[PDB]
């Protein structure tokens, strides 16, 4: 039998990407309501990492890509990263 091996995509908190940039990531790479994506987001805030989704490998690697691209482009050291689920 082929056991699941997911990857989780993780958020790290920092001090200088806004709250309402993350909220937007979270939307938009996401799919993340506008309730779910605050919540994920003050989480990380609060406790200094959230999970973003769990997908396959390829998959999580597809999503932190275009976080960081997203974030860097829009001027913020925003950190994503994956983690076997
Ligand atoms: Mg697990």
């Amino acid at each position: 039998t082929q056991k699941p091996s997911l990857y989780r995509v993780l958020i790290l908190n920092d001090d200088y990407t806004p709250m309402e940039f993350v909220v937007y990531v979270l939307e938009r790479f996401f799919n993340k309501s506008r309730e779910d994506a605050t919540r994920i987001m003050l989480h990380v805030h609060q406790n200094g990492v959230g999970v973003c989704g769990v997908y396959t490998y390829e998959v999580a690697e597809t999503k932190v890509a275009q976080v960081i691209d997203s974030a860097r482009r829009h001027q913020h050291p925003l950190q994503c990263t994956m983690e076997k689920d």
